């Protein structure tokens, strides 16, 4: 059966592949089996390492006798298996969204179909030909053929599922020969249209097993908890190949025998065992029993968790309690290895998720490696395990009845592989945009096979209802209705493409207060940018369209909560504060009493305490710590903090701020002792005519120069802007000020940017109608300007008037009243842009920080007095965009390291930004290396500023979060300052 | 053996430190294949290159220099070039006075002279190689005279047992160790010992015993004047591997000193500023028996007598194992 085009056939899905079983390794003893290292077992031989590899641009030009035993493979290349070959110098990298990157012609794939040939020799001992020998491939992209000793043994297909073959007629003692042909495209490519980078090769593990002639073939363990969760029964359905005497023993998490049994199973039969008082599994107390099976020379080890998942009245429940699932989606993606993921890179992701209050993970669009679920059983996470099926089509392969055996086996091979994992709670039938007759066959087989778990399918005997990207109004419409008999699960809500997810508090404010809402999964965990060099040596992360690949879906791959080197964005901190399991609210804060709500499902608050702090303008007055917390899950405690308002209020007579931070008390495996889970803040209510004679004014060529006692300010009367600001001779502006109504567009601004650029807001200028200056009878200077903002084709955008005022001490006050045109969508911002000279490097402000915040993304910042540098204001995204703005600033000082600068105040709190990049530099740049750092410091003082939102996919920006206001006043005040003596 | 760690941590926020900040730590010790793979062992010799193949390994020794040249495991190469013995470190800033005696005695660069080499095969398909050697530079009497026994077993372990004496009128050596060079891509270090940072025989009060995992770029401490850095005293075992976990594991009879860098000792000696260091693609791994400490000999007293390497007869007892770390 050599090359009869089985990869375009659809009636030949495999040749000689063994049927699917669970995941286990035969060991030799219980001591070796508890280590987990399968290479220590004498029944297992690895085949990872260094193989001989040859790459072909087509399957046409492959030699016809490469698989023979006496061929010379010495001039071939050498490749380390496991690895994807797109990250090893072979064919160019390619990212594609929901479109197929092949012509939609089922079941045919292009004639230029790239191929790879693998050759590896191995040895085999004498006591191995007396038994059965199997080969296991944990994962190969697309399809592959197989030859052992020059003889055809198998063909298989299916990229994310293992494949096992029987090698007993083919191997002999001594040297052997293994040859694999791997193709890039098969007829299963139509069912694997995932929005991910497309890799190829043998990318997972490969090994050989030696199982004796009568062996345990399949094991399915079943916890059988009673109706009140008080009696347990382990039912171990064992399916053998003959007559076996089987020993079985069961142990608790403490390591104590609770059961032991012997049976004689002749092909299919169970071994029930009783557990009187069971310890249950959940995400925050992951308790696991141990099962040891012994048969002949083989010892099998399983880890059992007792749980029950159900729906009662439209309310999702785990172990009797109502649980809200708080999770993210996750692709297997490494920035240097592709889809080859080592173990420590999984453990780092799990620790970083667990220290950000996450308890659910959805395996996005394919099943992962079998040891990721072994880790998720131990750390504690709820797993929604999706099948490898994404027929984005567009047609309708779902309704084509001769595709049905392809649809069904991708669920059969998944469910049979992962059925003994205590963390999987929901079987999901893959990404669905079309209701079809082939998805319901998958759901019916899965529901007939496994009844202990719920079944998910998106297109919609259904278990739960699912929605991708609702509005916040839509789910509170769904919750209040009476025709809603199923709970609602947010499938892929709050797309995190760009500068963090907007309006994330809005979803959880209505998830918490309502039942019939079981939580959800935020779009992505990571950015998929791949690590790339430039010809200058300033290595960056590239996205799609940087390798000549067609088609390009460029920045659609980034959309994550962490950087590709696993640094957190500000979007993790928003999520961490939103889904925190402890709430604190006010209980007549004047006395000092507080309500503490427990939002755990199974844990009391005995491991937590509250550290409180009173401060005024960022300066601490009193502090302390409470004893401990005691609240049972779902219950409210009252705490009392011993601070004193008599001493504190009689200090400076200002508003005081209390901060209460919930900090843990013991070392977790992911965090240390004093690590903080949540924070909550609370408000507490509590020169004589000597320098007016040095004021001189003159005007030449429209330049109004105003000198005073220790300052000199130069205004340009014909443009209505200050040009020079001095204090003790020190220059403080580098060039002319302006008004600015443009920001660098975010990735959540892909739809509104076409209206902004079509309306001409990309670059506007200023037109001064009339300018007039006076001198008030207190030696104060007023300048009145009538202006207009306009671009070069259309009606002017903003019409207004401004009053500049210079006082005897040197302050510059601005009062601009402006109206904007009525048929204009909404402006990005409105503000004053200044440019301060070289050397301005310190920022010190009183407001919300220490990082970025907006009108809708501000849940992770707290009020205080912060001091940092201009290089730390910047957040270097992969796609350069607007960054570094601090909402609700009270005052801010931008100065040099010796403290010579400007101070900015306003009537009501403003938005503040300081960068080394202007907005046009961030707009014009497309990668990180294209940004040239300016010597100056661009300071911007915004009145309002439109928020981020999540408008990359889903709903648009909300109405109170837009800048839809057409008449406003601004009221800014600028003061030159020498900060060390003021 | 069990280890108890007691860390003194504060309880309230100071103006300089947070709640759970640590002041001190104290640690305490608490006391508590059947003749199947010996038939795949093949040995040959051409041009002085002794090649030993086994069940899943292949090792190439150079008999005329007494050193392994190639170490393989499942076809994966694990050495980039020839091993050597090393008795030179990049001198520290507390070594301004002893460096003149080291450079005057010719310890700056020494070579190896093999007197006699002989290989056998033990009656369990185990290979022994006996080497009589000497370390010497090009004007003076030889420094170290000794003999080494390399041993390759049926699983692929490489055992070294070198007994060495050193010359009587020589001040004290900087180190004595085995230097290996592992190929491009070896980036993870995982060791059980004192860490997580550098430690010596006299500068070791700030490190604690544990199981640490880091990268080779984090082993390095970039001083202003480039000098010796990154060595971990009293290591029990250590694994240097790639990010997928394909590498070598090093054990010994008594705990050794361990170093892993992207810079050889002559690169750190010849450089004078930080920008002059060119990063190598390979990974230089060094397994030291003893190593002379830092001291404070820039100004004041010299290095103390129990902190010097003043010992003229010793045994070394190293063991090297090829490993695929994710399944062992």
């Amino acid at each position: 059966m050599e090359l009869n085009r089985e990869w375009e056939n659809l009636s030949c899905l495999h040749i000689g592949r063994l049927p699917a079983r669970a995941s286990y390794i035969p060991y030799e003893s219980a001591m070796t089996a508890r280590t987990g290292k399968r290479g220590r077992s004498p029944h297992v031989q690895t085949l990872n390492g260094n193989w001989k590899f040859r790459y072909y641009r087509s399957v046409r030009e492959v030699d016809s006798h490469f698989y023979e035993t006496e061929t010379d493979v010495s001039g071939w290349d050498d490749l380390i298996v496991p690895s994807c070959w797109q990250t090893n110098g072979y064919d160019q990298l390619h990212y594609t969204n929901v479109n197929y990157p092949i012509p939609y012609d089922p079941p045919f794939v292009p004639d230029d179909n790239p191929a790879g040939t693998y050759v590896r020799d191995f040895n085999l001992p004498e006591a191995w030909t007396k038994k059965q020998t199997r080969i296991v491939f944990e994962g190969v992209n697309a399809c592959f053929y197989l030859w052992v000793n020059g003889r055809f043994v198998g063909y298989s297909q299916g990229s994310r599922i293992p494949a096992e073959f029987d090698l007993t007629p083919f191997v002999a003692a001594g040297r052997n020969r293994l040859a694999v042909l791997v193709l890039k495209w098969c007829d299963g490519t139509y069912l694997e249209d995932q929005d991910v980078w497309r890799f190829s090769g043998i990318y997972r593990d490969v090994y050989l097993l030696s199982r004796d002639n009568t062996h345990i073939r399949d094991v399915f363990n079943q916890p059988l908890l009673s109706d009140d969760l008080s009696e347990g029964k382990l039912r171990s359905e064992i399916e053998t190949t003959g007559s076996l005497t089987i020993q079985a023993e069961l142990r608790d998490p403490a390591g104590k025998l609770i059961g032991q049994k012997e049976a004689q199973i002749d092909g299919k039969g169970a071994m029930e065992l009783d557990v009187p008082q069971p310890q249950l599994w959940n995400a925050e107390q992951p308790r696991l029993y141990e099962l040891i099976l012994t048969a002949g020379q083989e010892v099998l080890r399983f880890r059992v968790g007792f749980k029950k998942v159900e729906i009662t009245d439209g309310i999702f429940r785990i172990n009797g309690r109502a649980v809200k699932l708080k999770g993210v989606n996750r692709h297997d993606s490494h920035p240097e290895l592709g889809q080859t993921i080592p173990v420590n890179h999984m453990i780092a992701d799990l620790k970083l998720m667990k220290r950000h209050n996450i308890n659910t993970i959805r395996t996005s669009h394919y099943p992962n490696d079998p040891k990721f679920l072994d880790l998720c059983d131990e750390f504690g996470f709820y797993i929604i395990d999706e099948a490898d099926l994404e027929c984005h089509g567009v047609h309708k392969l779902s309704n084509n009845p001769d595709w049905k055996e392809a649809f069904v086996e991708r669920a059969v091979r998944m469910v049979e592989r992962d059925k003994n994992h205590a963390s999987v709670i929901i079987w999901s039938m893959g990404n669905e945009s079309g209701y079809g007759d082939n998805h319901i066959a998958m759901a019916e087989w899965t529901k007939a096979r496994d009844a202990s778990r719920l079944v998910h399918y998106e297109g919609a005997c259904l278990d739960l209802d699912s929605r991708m990207y609702p509005s916040v109004k839509e789910i509170e419409r769904y919750a209040l209705d009476e025709n809603s008999t199923k709970p609602l699960f947010l499938c892929e809500y709050s797309h995190a493409m760009g500068n963090g997810p907007g309006d994330l508090q809005d979803y959880w404010n209505v998830i918490y207060r309502y039942p019939k809402l079981m939580g959800g999964c935020v779009w992505e965990w990571c950015d998929h940018g791949i690590a790339a060099e430039t010809p200058d040596g300033q290595r960056y992360y590239a996205y799609g369209g940087d390798f000549g690949d067609q088609p390009n879906d460029r920045n659609f791959c980034i959309d994550g909560l962490v950087f590709p080197d696993r640094r957190p964005h500000t979007g993790l901190l928003e999520l961490k504060q939103v889904i925190a399991p402890v709430l604190i609210e006010a209980e007549d804060v004047a006395q000092g009493r507080f309500r503490v709500l427990n939002r755990y499902d199974f844990s009391n608050l005995s491991h937590l305490a509250v550290s409180w702090k009173l401060e005024q303008e960022g300066d601490v007055l009193q502090q302390g710590r409470s004893g401990l917390l005691t609240a049972a899950p779902g219950e409210t405690e009252i705490i009392s903090l011993p601070y004193d308002l008599t001493v504190a209020q009689e200090e400076g007579t200002g508003p005081l701020t209390l901060t209460c931070s919930v900090r843990q008390q013991l070392d977790t495996p992911w965090a240390e002792e004093g690590y903080e889970i949540a924070f909550y803040q609370f408000e507490l209510p509590g020169q004589s005519e000597e320098y007016a004679g040095f004021m001189t004014i003159d005007e030449q060529d429209g330049m109004l120069t105003v000198r005073g006692f220790d300052f000199e300010h130069v205004f340009d009367l014909k443009k209505g802007m200050p040009q020079q600001v001095s204090k003790h001779g020190v220059p403080l502006l580098a060039s002319l000020a302006r008004f600015n109504i443009w920001r660098a567009p975010m990735d959540n601004d892909m739809n509104i940017r076409k209206e902004w650029e079509a309306a001409g807001l990309d670059h506007a200028a200023m037109k001064v109608y009339r300018s007039h200056w006076e001198q008030k009878p207190d030696a104060s200077v007023e300048i009145h300007v009538d202006f207009s903002l306009a671009s070069y084709i259309f009606e002017p955008f903003v019409r207004g008037n401004a009053v500049w005022t210079v006082g005897v001490s040197g302050e510059i006050q601005l009062k601009v009243h402006a109206e904007v045109r009525e048929n204009l969508p909404f402006l990005p911002r409105f503000g004053l842009e200044l440019t301060m000279p070289k050397g301005t490097e310190e920022i010190e402000y009183y407001g919300y920080g220490p990082h970025e915040s907006y009108i809708d993304k501000r849940a992770s910042v707290r009020k205080g007095k912060y001091l940092l540098s201009v290089d730390d204001m910047f957040e270097n995204y992969v796609m350069p965009q607007e960054t570094g703005s601090r909402y609700g600033t009270e005052w801010a000082i931008a100065s040099t390291v010796q403290g010579m600068g400007l101070k900015f105040t306003a009537a009501q709190p403003f938005s503040f930004q300081a960068l080394h990049y202007t907005a046009e530099d961030l707009t014009a740049a497309q990668h990180t290396y294209e940004l040239k750092r300016r010597p100056e410091t661009i300071v911007t003082l915004d009145y309002q500023m439109s928020g981020t939102g999540s408008g990359s996919c889903g709903p648009q920006l909300a109405e109170p979060y837009r800048f839809t206001e057409k008449s406003f006043d601004f009221e800014l005040t600028i003061q030159p300052i020498f900060k060390e003596e003021e």
